[PDB]
């Protein structure tokens, strides 16, 4: 089914955990609920599950208001951070487990279990027990167990968070491809932007109980609604440089802060006198030589980030500007350099409201 939520709220006494959110999920779509701890994403997921009754607003599955429908009649399958496997049971028995108390022969189960296991590429592990299984394989057993109940909606709550960091890259591609193939509507709670960015069709970005922006990975990345969205998407996220003065000289829009002058290449309409400049790490270059439209700094520290290196550049205003270290090799701490932003990918924000203006 589709899922539509409308002005959804959940209060815990004075705590406005979820304070009026509206979005829709297409039938078969994979949607991530993303934001920091305390943003209300988990409470939202639990309302969709029916584990919390909303304080107000509505939840529809297809045509139907499901607010008052208990979790089992919603046909929701929940996927947790801990696999909750019994190491004294076999993989088969672990997957078959929710099918105890039902009926249909000592092996309609087995057919149902092998069927799901084969889809999940673990049918060759059925007679084994969890201790001899890797983390990736255990994750597949837990998902097989959820899927054997034939849920119509899958609700993931940080299901990769206990997994080692290297494995998370592998396992999120896996869950993405699996969801694609099963075509089951899926909502996925994560505090990790890389996970939302690489898995979801659309991402609902939460902050302090509000839905800030709802869009595709490209949309939330290319067009962040505000400074918060620019700060949360990407690793590293957008670098902010405050206190830039705005003018027009000869049809062109000029940005100034002390000695720093940045002329935007094409005419842009900027209606403020003062802005925050946003520069993404991947849209900025380090020049050892003084060039036009650049920002002076020192190489402060150079660190690994995954397969890449990050060069932290310190500006004369004490900002740390993160940039990817591309060819030659790592500059050295103490080197005087110049930050050359890609002036076409620069963002500008209202310093007061933090709203993105460019």
């Amino acid at each position: 089914p589709s899922i539509r939520v409308v002005n959804l709220k959940k209060y815990f006494g004075k705590v406005k955990a979820v304070d009026g959110v509206s979005f829709e999920v297409k039938d078969g779509e994979f949607v991530a609920l993303l934001g920091p701890s305390g943003c209300g994403k988990t409470t939202t997921l639990l309302m969709l599950a029916g584990i919390y009754k909303p304080t107000s607003g509505e939840i529809y599955f297809d045509d139907v208001l499901v607010n008052d429908i208990p979790p089992k009649y919603r046909e929701v399958g929940m996927v947790f951070q801990n696999y909750a496997l019994y190491p004294h049971m076999t993989v088969f028995e672990n997957i078959a487990f929710p099918l105890r108390a039902r009926r249909i022969s000592k092996d309609e189960v087995e057919k149902r279990v092998v069927e799901i296991a084969r889809k999940l590429l673990i049918d060759n592990l059925l007679d084994r027990k969890p201790t001899q299984l890797s983390g990736g394989q255990q994750q597949r057993v837990a998902l097989a167990r959820a899927l054997v109940k034939q849920p119509k909606v899958l609700l993931f709550d940080e299901p990769l968070s206990n997994l080692d960091a290297n494995l998370r890259m592998i396992m999120r591609a896996e869950i993405k491809h699996l969801q694609q193939e099963l075509g089951i509507t899926s909502v996925y709670v994560t505090h990790d932007q890389a996970e939302a960015m690489t898995m979801a069709s659309r991402i609902a970005v939460f902050n302090q109980g509000k839905l800030v922006q709802y869009g595709t990975p490209d949309e939330v990345y290319d067009s962040p609604k505000n400074m918060f969205v620019a700060s949360f998407i990407g690793n590293p996220p957008t670098n902010f440089l405050r206190d830039f003065s705005v003018s027009v000289e000869n049809k062109q829009t000029i940005l100034k802060r002390d000695d720093v002058i940045i002329k935007l290449p094409e005419p842009v309409d900027v209606k403020l006198k003062e802005v925050v400049v946003g520069i993404r790490p991947e849209h900025c270059r380090i020049s050892r030589e003084r060039v036009e439209n650049s920002i002076p700094g020192v190489v402060y520290v150079v660190e690994p980030l995954g397969r890449d290196i990050i060069v932290n550049v310190k500006t004369e205003k004490g900002e740390i500007i993160k940039v990817f270290g591309d060819t030659g090799k790592a500059p050295q701490p103490g080197e005087n350099v110049f930050l050359v932003p890609d002036l076409r990918k620069i963002h500008l924000f209202n310093p007061e409201t933090e709203e993105t203006i460019l």
